[PDB]
C-alpha cells in the first residue's frame, strides 16, 4: 500500500528494474561503494532530499544510498530529463520520487515541494542533493528553519558550485557543501566525455540529420563545450567555435577548431549591426555550453541560416533567448522536444515555410531532453563522488555543533584527491585496464607514496 | 552488520575499544600495513578462503583485516586457549568476520571453535587455504577431515613447532598439502621468537605477579631463539640468569652471553629419579622458565625440589614443557586471579590459606607472555604477520590444488619465503623506526659482488 509518489506510469517498473539491473553492471565504482559500505551503513540515519534528473544513472545512485542506510524523497531537476520507467521503478521498490518526463514549471516546483514536505509538513530530512542549486535555493528562500536540521548539501554541477560560492561569499550559505563538480572523476569524465556520448546522441534522436559535411557553431569550450566540440567533429561536422575566455580559445585553436565570434571583432553590443551575417548564415547547428545568460540572442536567431537547429546543453534554458522566439515567432511541434519555430510571424505558419529553425528540448538541456543523457559508465564516477560525499557530510554531523562551531565549519570543500584516484582506479577496472605500480625507487624518484596520491593538488590534468 | 550472528566471543559490545586498539595498532605496524596498502588494488587473494588459526590478539586483528581488504574470506580461531584478547576478537566479529574465540576457554571450547571455522552451516567449509600457528588445525585437518585437503592450495605455518609438526609429516610421506615456514624468515625467527620474547616476558611476569625481578636468580630452559630472548628480558631487569641447555652450541653463546650455565640434574643426567636432581641448585631459583618446544623440562621432581614461593611458567607453545598433570594429581590450587595460581605442595585436600610452602603457576602452564599479558607488541608482529601475508599470496597463486598429480609432486614441499622478500619486510620494519639504510655505490655493490637491490648475503648467513 505505498502512494508516497508521483510518476507517470507505474506499470513501467518491470521495464525500468531491467535497465536498473543492466546499469549496475556498467557501474563498477558506485557498485564498488555499496558492497564496501553496506554492512557498515554509513548512512543510517540520514534523510536525504535529492533534486538531480530521475534517469536509470541516478536510480542505480538512489539505491546506492538507501542500501547504505539513507532514507531519501526524490525530485528531478529539469522538466524533460527524467526517464519515466526509472522513476518507475524507483516508486515501485518503495521510494518517494516525484518526477516525470514534460513535467511544466508549476509540475517542476509542486514535485521539489513534495520531497521537502510528508504529508503536508516539513520533513525532518538531514542531508541534500542537489544538480543545479534549485532545491538549495527553495530551502533558503522558503524553508530556512529546516536547515537548521541538515548537515550539508553535496552539489552536482558548475551552476549549482557557482550558486554555492555566490552564497557563501554573501553570507547567506547555511549549511557547509562539497563541491562534487570539481573531482577530476566527475568534472573531466562527466562534464566532458558525458556530452561527448550524448550531444550527437540527442541530435540524431530528435532530427535524425546527417552532420557529417555541415557546419556547427558550438558557443563555450569549458569542459562540456570541449565535449561538445568533440562529439560534432568525431561525426565529420565543420566546427567552429566561441569563447571569452583566451586560454579556453587557445585550446581550441590547437585541438583543430576556428574560432570565431557571433559579433563583428567579438563586440556585442546589442544591435543587428553587430551580428556577423555572413557567419551565421552559414551555420546549420549552434550549440550553446557556457552556462552563462544569452549567449544565443536574439539577433543571432534572426541571422542563423534557415532551418538551422538551435540546442542547448549548458544547465539552464536561458543560453537561447527562447523568450524572443516565443514572443515573435510561431511554433510548430514536430514530436516531443522538437519544434520547428517560423521566423514568418507569431500567428499563424505555412506548413510548407522554408524559414524555420529547429528547437530541440526548447533549449532545455538537450542531451537529457531528446536522449538518455549521460551513460552509466560515465555517470559511475560522478555518482560514486556523490556517495563519498554524502558520506562525508553526514557523518561530520554539522547541524549538532553549537552556534559558534558552526561557523569555523561552514565551507564549500572538494573531495580528497586520495579518493579521486580511487574511484578512477575503479573506472578503468571496468575497461580491464591495468594501472601499473611504482616500484618504491621510482616512488622516492618523483616523491610520492607508492599508493598515491600521485599528483600535486595544483594538477590540471 | 544486520543479521550476522557467525561467530563466537566473550562479549560483542567490546568492539568499539578493540577497534581503538586496531587502529592505533596500524600506525605500529608498517610493514604489514604497506603490503595493505601495496595489494588492496590487486586483490591478490581474491577466491582465497582462509582457515585460520592464531592467537586472537589485536595484533592478528590487523593481520586478519589485512587478507581480507586483499580479497579472501577467513574463518577465523585461536591457537591457545588464553591468548585471545576479547576486545580483539569482538572488533573482528562486528566487522562481519566469522571468528569464535575467547579468554579462558575450556579444551572442549578450543576444539569446537576450530570445528567452527571448517564448518559452515553444518558441512566442511568450501576452504582453500590453512593460516595455523602450532598445527593443531593442519592436525585436525588431516585426520578428521581429510577430504577438504583435496581443495586447499597450502598451509602457511608460524611457529617453530608447527614447523616441526610439518616436517615430520613430510618425512612420513603424510603431508597432504605444501607448505611455506613463515617461522624461519629472519623477520620472523630473529625477531619475533627472541625480541618479541624479550619484550612480553617480564612483562607477562610483572602483571600476574607484581614481583621484583631484580636481584632475584632465574633458571631458563632453553637458549634458542626464544631463551635468548626471555633470558635477556629477565636478565635486563637485573634479574641473576642461569640458563640451561642441551645444545653445547647454544650453551657456549648463552656462556659468551654472560649467563651461568647450569642443569638441573647432577652432570646433567636425567634418569628420573630425585637423586639425580641439584637439590641445591633449585633451592635457590625463585623463576624458571620452560623455553624448548620439548616435553617435560620442567619435571615433577624439579617442581619438588623448587624454592618455596618459586614462579612457575613457560613460554613455550605448549603446556607440557611443565608436568603440570603431577600439581593436578598431588597439589592443591589456589586462585589468585586469572591465569596465576597458588600451588600448595602440602598436599590434594584442602590447604592453609598463611601456607608458606607454595608455587606460582601463571596462565596454568599456557604460553605466559599471552595468558597473563598480551604477547609480542605490534610493532614485533609486524614482521610476523607481513610474512604470513606473502606466504599466502605465493601458495594461494600457485594453485596446488588445481594442479595434475606430477605437477604437485614437485611442489609438495616445506619451503621458506624468498631471502629478497624477507629483505623487504626488514627494510619497512626500518623505516618505522626512522632508520636510514646505505645504498651501496654500484663499485661497492661489485667489490662484494651483490646487486645494488640485494639480496646482500648468501642463503647460508645466519645473522
Ligand atoms: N548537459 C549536461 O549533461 C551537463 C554536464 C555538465 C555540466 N553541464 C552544465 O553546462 C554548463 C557548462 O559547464 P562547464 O563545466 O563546461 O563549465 P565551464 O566553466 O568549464 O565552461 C563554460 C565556458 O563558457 C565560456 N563562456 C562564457 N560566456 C560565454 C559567451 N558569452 N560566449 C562564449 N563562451 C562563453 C567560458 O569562458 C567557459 O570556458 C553549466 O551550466 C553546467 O552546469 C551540463
Ligand atoms: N610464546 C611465544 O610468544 C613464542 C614465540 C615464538 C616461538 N614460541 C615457541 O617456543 C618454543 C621454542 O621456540 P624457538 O624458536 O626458541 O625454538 P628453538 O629450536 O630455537 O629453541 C629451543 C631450544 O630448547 C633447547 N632444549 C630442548 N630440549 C631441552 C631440554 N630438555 N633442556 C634444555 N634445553 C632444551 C634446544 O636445544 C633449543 O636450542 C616453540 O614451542 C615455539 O613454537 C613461542
Ligand atoms: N544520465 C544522467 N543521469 C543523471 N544526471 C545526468 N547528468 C548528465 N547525464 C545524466
Ligand atoms: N601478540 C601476538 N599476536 C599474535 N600472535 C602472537 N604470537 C606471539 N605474540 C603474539
Ligand atoms: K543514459
Ligand atoms: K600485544
Amino acid at each position: 500500500g505505498f502512494t508516497d509518489y508521483k510518476v507517470a506510469d507505474i506499470t513501467l517498473a518491470a521495464w525500468g528494474r531491467r535497465e536498473l539491473i543492466i546499469a549496475e553492471s556498467e557501474m563498477p565504482a558506485l557498485m564498488g561503494l555499496r558492497r564496501k559500505y553496506a554492512g557498515q551503513q554509513p548512512l543510517k540515519g540520514a534523510k536525504i532530499l535529492g533534486c538531480i534528473h530521475m534517469t536509470i544513472q541516478t536510480g542505480v545512485l538512489i539505491e546506492t544510498l538507501v542500501a547504505l542506510g539513507a532514507e531519501v524523497r526524490w525530485s528531478s531537476c529539469n522538466i524533460f530529463s527524467t526517464q519515466d520507467q526509472a522513476a518507475a521503478a524507483i516508486a515501485a521498490a518503495g521510494i518517494p520520487v516525484f518526477a516525470w518526463k514534460g513535467e511544466t514549471e508549476e509540475e517542476y516546483e509542486w514535485c521539489i515541494e513534495q520531497t521537502i514536505l510528508k504529508d503536508g509538513q516539513p520533513w525532518d530530512a538531514n542531508m541534500v542533493l542537489d544538480d543545479g542549486g534549485d532545491l538549495t535555493e527553495i530551502l533558503h528562500k522558503k524553508y530556512p528553519q529546516m536547515l537548521e536540521r541538515i548537515h550539508g548539501i553535496t552539489e552536482e554541477t558548475t551552476t549549482g558550485v557557482h550558486r554555492l560560492l555566490d552564497m557563501l561569499k554573501n553570507g547567506t550559505l547555511k549549511v557547509p557543501a562539497i563541491n562534487v563538480n570539481d573531482s577530476v572523476t566527475k568534472s573531466k569524465n562527466d562534464n566532458k566525455y558525458g556530452c561527448r556520448h550524448s550531444l550527437n546522441d540527442a541530435i540524431k534522436r530528435g532530427t535524425d540529420h546527417l552532420l557529417s559535411g555541415k557546419q556547427a557553431l558550438v558557443i563555450g569550450y569549458g569542459d562540456v563545450g570541449k565535449g561538445s566540440s568533440q562529439s560534432l567533429r568525431q561525426e565529420g561536422m565543420i566546427v567552429k567555435v566561441a569563447e571569452v575566455d583566451p586560454i579556453c580559445a587557445m585550446q581550441a585553436c590547437m585541438d583543430g577548431f576556428e574560432v570565431v565570434s557571433p559579433y563583428k571583432n567579438g563586440i556585442n553590443d546589442g544591435t543587428e549591426a553587430s551580428i556577423d551575417a555572413a557567419l551565421l548564415g552559414k551555420i546549420d547547428l549552434i550549440v550553446t555550453t557556457t552556462g552563462n545568460v544569452n549567449v544565443c540572442d536574439a539577433n543571432m536567431l534572426k541571422a542563423l541560416k534557415k532551418r538551422a537547429v538551435v540546442c542547448n546543453i549548458g544547465h539552464f534554458d536561458n543560453e537561447i533567448d527562447t523568450a524572443f522566439m516565443r514572443k515573435n515567432w510561431a511554433w510548430e511541434e514536430v514530436k516531443p522536444q522538437v519544434h520547428k519555430i517560423h521566423r514568418t510571424g507569431k500567428d499563424g505558419f505555412d506548413a510548407h515555410n522554408d524559414d524555420y529553425l529547429i528547437l530541440l528540448a526548447e533549449g532545455r538541456l538537450v542531451n537529457l531532453g531528446n536522449a538518455t543523457g549521460h551513460p552509466s559508465r560515465i555517470m559511475d564516477g560522478s555518482f560514486a563522488n556523490q556517495v563519498l560525499a554524502q558520506i562525508h557530510l553526514f557523518e561530520q554531523k554539522y547541524a549538532d555543533l553549537p552556534a559558534a562551531e558552526k561557523a569555523k565549519r561552514l565551507s564549500v570543500e572538494v573531495l580528497p584527491k586520495k579518493l579521486d584516484e580511487e574511484v578512477a582506479l575503479e573506472m578503468v577496472k571496468g575497461f580491464g585496464g591495468v594501472v601499473t605500480q611504482l616500484t618504491p625507487k621510482q616512488a622516492e624518484y618523483i616523491g610520492v607514496s607508492v599508493e598515491g596520491p600521485f599528483k600535486p593538488d595544483t594538477y590540471r590534468y
